[PDB]
């Protein structure tokens, strides 16, 4: 079972990621507490966790604000993403069983929108054999990625460019070439960042 | 101000890291709740966070256990550490102001034990200009590092070997060579892992 402080966290985290609460919105704490009817005891525990995930920001006199969704935060998020997703492909090419790679191939063929992208990257991170890697990618970093993409959709020709990048990454993992797969993942993540930048 | 669930978390996290609670120890939940006298409402919120940090482990019928401190967990922890500390040096050589580098040089000269190591790595991660990087290194990963080193001290000749490795890393950062500094950091982190492995 979950605690009350955890139920409030994820329901707030979903409203921020999906866009129900706009970026930069001031969080009315006694007001939002009336929406769920729970004391401020465990409520600060929820807000403090969202500040650590850099979904909210602590303003010193005023209180908590939804993150700026700015250019500097985008560079911060894709720096770590490039390093973590890169080493995930390096370990996946080393550790993914054969049957794991064909399953990764099926998911690619069928999807031939942003959740099909999640499916491809999720297996690779899972195939890396590192649970701490999954917590930082799928648990923390992918939450801020999801709310940049909702506010800034992909450009018309991106899904075709990104799909070919996926095929080359999978082919390097199947060939057990971790050095090439890490390099291809970095280019693919860097291409995703430049897409969001062109719409800021 | 902090919440009660957060006060209990850090006091438990300190007892696990320092070694007051042995690795693999079964956590008696109603018993440990009597030690602090707080209901199980916010208590599960503390245990769940420690499982995410992989300091505890959830056993399905029994409950929570202190982490195994095994060889597989050591490889998991130093995989991410190599990638994150490596890119931290790459960004630090790009972004650390001049005055930041001399300050990093002073700390090295004076310390010429495991907290002097923390001081050197802390400035570099701080100099990387990435706050999310600091949260994952100093906040989460360094907690599991601290409890491996307490249970397994350094070998007699390690501080001399590690000190020279620090001087070469700082020299690459001062020369603004991010590619070399990232490579030197990886070798230095890999050397630290092999030290702990020799005592397992
Ligand atoms: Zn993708
Ligand atoms: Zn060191």
């Amino acid at each position: 079972g979950e605690t009350l402080s955890e139920h409030v966290f994820r329901k707030i985290q979903s409203a921020i990621v999906s866009g129900e609460i706009a970026p930069g919105s001031k969080i009315s704490e006694p007001e939002l507490a009336r929406t769920y009817g729970i004391s401020r005891g465990p409520l600060r525990e929820a807000i403090h966790r969202l500040e650590g995930l850099r979904l909210l920001v602590r303003v010193p006199h005023v209180g908590a604000r939804v993150v700026s969704l700015s250019h500097a935060e985008l560079i911060e998020l894709y720096e770590i993403r490039e390093s973590l997703e890169g080493m995930a492909c390096r370990l996946a090419a080393e550790r993914m069983s054969q049957a794991e790679i064909d399953e990764l191939r099926r998911v690619l063929d069928t999807h031939e929108q942003q959740e099909g992208d999640y499916d491809f990257h999720y297996r690779i991170i899972q195939g890396s054999g590192n649970a701490t890697l999954t917590r930082m990618l799928c648990g923390e970093l992918y939450q801020l990625v999801r709310m940049y993409r909702i506010q800034y959709s992909t450009t018309p020709n991106r899904p075709r460019q990104a799909f070919a990048e996926h095929h080359r990454i999978l082919d390097a993992i199947a060939d057990r070439d971790g050095e090439l797969a890490e390099l291809l993942m970095r280019r693919h993540i860097s291409a995703s960042r430049r897409n969001i930048e062109r719409q800021l």
